RNA sequence: GGCCGGCAUGGUCCCAGCCUCCUCUGGCGCCGGCUGGGCAACACCAUUGCACUCCGGUGGCGAAUGGGAC
């Protein structure tokens, strides 16, 4: 149900009908206040659909990005967000 | 999107209209067969999925007009 506080927040239960680049921008449009986002990862695959990965620089940013945006409607769909199971490749490059 | 066959139709331009997965001298008379490339768009079904490798599948072409200048 919940993982240990990661740099990336695993957001799922998103709108499938929305295109990749459009959704990748609209998420940034409402998430660019908690902290500096490195890159959002959006896929259109079979199982990889419906979810996204918002990589945050500061951990405290992703901490407040999860608790505030939880259940917030997005394209007529409530956002089900979690912490990432493992650190992202960009974060792995840091330390 | 490409081929074939049966039939029907005097023929060349002009205005506007109309069609579609497959360029907006593209195509737009009926009936019947053969067959391809791609899911990019649109639709629908499946999927509640932890990724850093791009990657589910299917339908649609079984489509579309009159009038005029000679
Ligand atoms: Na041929
Ligand atoms: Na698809």
């Amino acid at each position: 149900p919940e993982t240990r506080p990661n740099h990336t927040i695993y957001i799922n239960n998103l709108n499938e009908k929305i295109k990749k680049d459009e959704l990748k921008k609209s998420l940034h449009a409402i998430f660019s206040r908690f902290g500096q986002i490195l890159d959002i990862l959006v896929s259109r695959s079979l199982k990889m659909r419906g979810q996204a990965f918002v990589i945050f620089k500061e951990v405290s940013s992703a901490t407040n990005a999860l608790r505030s945006m939880q259940g917030f409607p997005f394209y007529d769909k409530p956002m089900r967000i979690q912490y990432a199971k493992t650190d992202s490749d960009i974060i792995a490059k840091m330390k």
